[PDB]
């Protein structure tokens, strides 16, 4: 059929009300990270966060398709910067990989979190904006997370 | 001083060679690094290809000034004859400058091969670009298709 690739970059630009150290965390400690991203319950999650380190996260959905997400870090500057690789694939089938970059910068009292992504949708993926709605409401699931262990 | 400039840039050639030659010139270790490793007053000090999803690619060398360019890529996604996918770090000594998500697609035309290379990627920490990587790419995708001709067979 259609073998093709769309490819597009979006940027999520977020203030979040605590310090950096704390914002890093959510993403370095396994048990927080799973819990603001993967849980909204995976059948595995596993975080090795440094670079080299492998992230996994695989999800059923309601009808028995396996949504797996596997990600491999690139670059890790504590508290100032996360660079990693994914790809997600839907059953067996690949649906797309991106370049993630997530940088942190101390503000007078919060933090500056800037998300950007750059995507690659494969052979007819309908993304349709998809996956920025969806980063959206997960980097809103983090703000809650910090505001819930304050 | 952290920082990082992203940046998105295509390639696209049409080679004169059939899309399995096409293909192979990527996915042979000792092909791929006749065009991509080979140049040229710089020491070449590793080259290695394990072609498969999941797999990785290495090439370092030395520049005349005794900086290692280490080039470090894994590969994501291939279908054979049609698209590799792959995300690479570019190191200069232990200072990473970039990072970077690849596609290639192929695609046959009436006469030979349609070739897209696509590139995002992202500079760091102020590291100067400014249009290398792309006139980079733009030269060693040329030494690709010196080499395809030059593998040709005679009429």
């Amino acid at each position: 059929t259609t073998r093709s690739a769309e490819h597009t970059t979006f940027v999520i630009e977020r203030r979040l009300t605590a310090p950096v150290a704390r914002v890093f965390r959510a993403w370095s400690t396994p048990e927080s990270k799973r819990q603001w991203f993967a849980c909204h319950v995976p059948l595995e999650y596993a975080l090795d966060f440094r670079p080299g380190g492998t992230e996994r996260n695989y999800t059923a959905d309601t009808d028995g398709l396996l949504h797996a997400y596997d990600a491999r870090y690139i670059d890790i500057v504590p508290d100032t910067r996360i660079i990693y690789a994914y790809e997600m694939k839907l059953g067996q089938t690949r649906i797309s990989a991106s370049l993630v970059t997530v940088a942190f910068d101390v503000e007078p009292s919060g933090t500056r979190m800037v998300f950007t992504e750059q995507v690659v949708f494969l052979d007819g993926y309908g993304d349709n904006g998809a996956r920025l709605q969806g980063t959206e409401i997960g980097l809103d699931n983090l703000e809650l997370f910090l505001v819930r262990e304050t």
